[PDB]
């Protein structure tokens, strides 16, 4: 299970650009200083890893993780387990793991200066955000409230410190240069298919409107739906009748039809209430979100497309969490990532 | 020479601590806020990546990463040849490849706040420090001003967006904490051996006297020397009379004489003067922290040591940079590296 046989494998850096700071560079100078002057700083930059296989069958697949998290979800479990990088590696396909601009080994855009400032211009903001530990349990649906846990979890219990380590904060560095350094990826791999994640999921979406090299998308727990531009059905508020769902991405219709020519599945884990669920914010938003999701997957059908949703419980898997391919049994997800991979060809050179 | 053969791989975080704000977690509010209510954060834990062989010979390397890099400096070089991680694999080693605390996939603290602010603590300086595109290119000796280099020079030229878009900034976890993640490894481990670069240098000396299983150190270009405590000797300031290289670090005289039984060896690379350069400020800069660097090894040998300086040239390779892992002749340099190991037996079981 674990033995894997490369003919290749290493990282690079793609995308970004630069800002410059005042003045100019003299290296006679002290060299180390609290200062921009005669600086170019190369920011939003992107860290791509790759692993090919010997005899590669298909197309390579992008793996993007979700909010606040690294290549590291795709690597390994909380447990150790092999995560979907090995596993798919070892299926045959060339597999590509990202750490988008601002996480892990992306750029965080800072300078000498209050985090973000680059003199008097703020690149990204000097005011942070960040999940904590309950508000990650409770997004994840690991259990309805923090510590707790569905009887059906496929968590891997017990390794909880583990899991929660692997996420932190983004800058606030633009949707547009994240989607952008993506489509240059995909303009330098060739045709590929895109494995998202969450807030990738959006993500995903958008590059595939910029990208014709994008032939599949598979999205594990989309968390931002997307329609045409003044076509956003009706939504309905969450069960405390005051909170909404993140606002739906809007894109031209010319875009938007783009979707329509890619075979799409959206997966979600189990535990999401099929009833409005007012004690449990979380579990309501996940109702809520997943609703809007049918509603853009049947507006991309109805322009010829074929995006479908796949509930894991459907398939006989039980207890997934927001991260089933890190799930006790992510093997299972895989083999029906895998079936969709077949079924589409997409696994045939 | 790009094929690998792994018996397993993965990667796991290690390390560091908990930090909490005000208050109780009530999962029924709304649960994405600018708030620090009732929240618990994971910080200052470092990243992990092994890659394991099929029969391995001999001890594990740890790959440390210098100031602003990450694991990926191990992986591939910035033209996309094969990195240290992959060469010793093939040599037969188990390899892991680290991202401290604070850089790449390691933590960043952060929080809902102004950066590094945890309500009325700092956890990290909201201020940040970062490199320059030109200062790096000085720091690293590619040349003596950005946008020259130095006859015979083995940086892969034409890739220098590559190169400089690795590096970024680092916040101000504490260096003891850092050091802290690297012993927790270490004792996860078992025996093994170091590798530092730069910034990681003087942090690794420090692991060791804390850390019975590092059982030898290679260290690339170490940026701070280290001496026991009081015992500092005379170090000249630089050619301007003004600037001084960086304070050495300090250590009770029990925990330095540790270092003095396990082989040790600093490797560097070209182009650092004999003779003053006033012109060059990190030419010079470089010519006194060697020569630092000399006393420490001299003051280690005289406790019984076993510790050593390689200047690449005098083993007949010319034109390394700072990153001599990452340099045009870098299988030459891992040769030297498999050299020491074979010397002390760290290459067999
Ligand atoms: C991997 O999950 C997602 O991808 C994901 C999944 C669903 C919603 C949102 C995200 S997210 O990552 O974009 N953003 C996020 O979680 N932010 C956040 N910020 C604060 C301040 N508190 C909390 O509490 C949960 N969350
Ligand atoms: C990888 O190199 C080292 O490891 C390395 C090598 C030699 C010295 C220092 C470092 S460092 O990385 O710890 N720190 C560093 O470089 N800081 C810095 N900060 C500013 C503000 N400008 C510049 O200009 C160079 N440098
Ligand atoms: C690393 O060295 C330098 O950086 C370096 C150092 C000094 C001069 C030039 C270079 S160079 O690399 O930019 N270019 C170079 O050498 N060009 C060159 N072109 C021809 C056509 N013939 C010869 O030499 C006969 N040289």
């Amino acid at each position: 299970k674990r033995k894997v046989v490369l003919a290749e494998q290493g990282s690079f850096y793609i995308g970004g650009r630069t800002v410059t700071g005042p003045g100019k560079f003299d290296p006679s100078k002290p060299v180390i200083r609290y200062s921009n002057e005669g600086a170019t700083f190369y920011i939003n930059q992107m860290y791509v890893n790759f692993q090919a296989p010997v005899r590669p069958r298909g197309l390579p697949l992008v793996f993007w993780h979700g909010g606040g998290l690294t290549g590291h979800i795709w690597e390994s479990t909380p447990d150790g387990r092999p995560g979907f990088q090995t596993l798919f590696v070892q299926d045959r396909h060339t597999v590509y793991t990202i750490d988008q601009p601002g996480r892990g080994r992306g750029n965080i855009p800072t300078f000498n200066g209050p985090f973000g400032q680059l003199e008097e211009e703020s690149i990204v903001n000097t005011v942070t955000g960040n999940s904590s530990k309950e508000g990650a349990w409770v997004r994840d649906r690991l259990g309805p409230a923090p510590g707790q846990f569905f009887e059906n979890s496929q968590f891997p219990r017990g390794y909880e410190d583990n899991y929660f380590k692997e996420m932190g904060f983004s800058p606030s560095i633009s949707s547009d240069e994240i989607v952008d350094a993506v489509v240059k990826l995909v303009t330098h791999i060739g045709p590929c298919v895109l494995v998202t994640h969450a807030a990738s999921g959006v993500l995903g979406m958008r590059v595939a409107t910029h990208a014709k090299n994008v032939r599949g998308i598979v999205a594990y727990e989309p968390a931002t739906s997307i329609f045409p531009k003044g076509k956003v059905p009706e939504i309905p508020p969450l069960a405390d009748k005051k909170s909404q769902i993140f606002p739906p991405f809007e894109i031209q219709e010319s875009y938007f039809k783009k979707l329509a020519k890619i075979p799409i599945q959206f997966v979600f884990g189990d535990n999401i209430p099929k009833n409005p669920k007012s004690a449990y914010w979380f579990l309501d938003w996940w109702r809520v979100t997943r609703y809007a999701h049918s509603l853009s997957l049947e507006a991309i059908n109805k322009l010829g497309g074929q995006a479908s949703l796949l509930d894991l419980p459907t398939a006989g898997l039980r207890g997934n969490t927001a991260f089933p391919f890190t799930d006790r049994n992510n093997v299972q997800v895989a083999s029906l990532l895998s079936d969709f991979l077949g079924k589409h060809g997409l696994d045939q050179n």
